[PDB]
């Protein structure tokens, strides 16, 4: 329901591990931005 | 209570997760600076 | 299972500590990429 | 009594949370450098 | 044993906290590199 890791790449992409899955995307623009709903799934487990 | 994550973007802005919410702001320069009060709330839950 | 540390170097390489071993590699861009099966093992224990 | 967070800004300034307080300074130069004694206190609580 | 923190400075140098002491060094490029044995001790305790 939260993140295990949450961190930036050098180009300013936000990375996060949520429910053992790896996600990336531009950081949220405002508090109504549903970041997890639009982040790119780049890893399907094991993180 | 405290922060679960506290980290920089490569652009120099400080980010923090506090009570499952996501905040960003220029880092504080003195302890007279209540950072959490002037930080931009960019995530209302789920972090 | 999963990582204990997961973080970028400033040149864009992803690093991870997994089962006390250190791994590095380009970050995944697809969840078809089994990152840990192709990451370079750079530390065999003690991490 | 140790740090809870310890991390770099993009210009190379070290940040640390110690006893719920936020500190910053140039990173320690050597083991004779008492970093915590010379670091700037930039946050007096809540970290 | 192991690391409490393990992170990069923006100049590419790897930092690690091991048994309350702070180390820095160029990151390992193979698992034959005993990183901790060659790392520079930059803090003798309190991390
Ligand atoms: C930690 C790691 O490398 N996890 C990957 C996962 O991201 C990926 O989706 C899957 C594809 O089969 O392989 C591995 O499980
Ligand atoms: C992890 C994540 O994406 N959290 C967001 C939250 O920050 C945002 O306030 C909310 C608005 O709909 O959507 C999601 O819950
Ligand atoms: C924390 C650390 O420096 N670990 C290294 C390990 O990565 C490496 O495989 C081994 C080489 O013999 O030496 C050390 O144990
Ligand atoms: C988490 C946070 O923003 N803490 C700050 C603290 O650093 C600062 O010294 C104080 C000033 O009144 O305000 C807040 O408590
Ligand atoms: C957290 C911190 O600043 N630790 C330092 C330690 O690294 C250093 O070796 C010593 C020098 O006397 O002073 C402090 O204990």
């Amino acid at each position: 329901s939260g993140f295990k890791f949450l961190f930036f790449s050098p180009d300013g992409t936000l990375y996060g591990v949520h429910n053992d899955k790896l996600y990336k995307g531009t950081p949220p623009t405002s508090d109504k931005d549903n970041w997890l709903a639009r982040a790119t799934l780049i890893g399907n487990g094991g993180w």
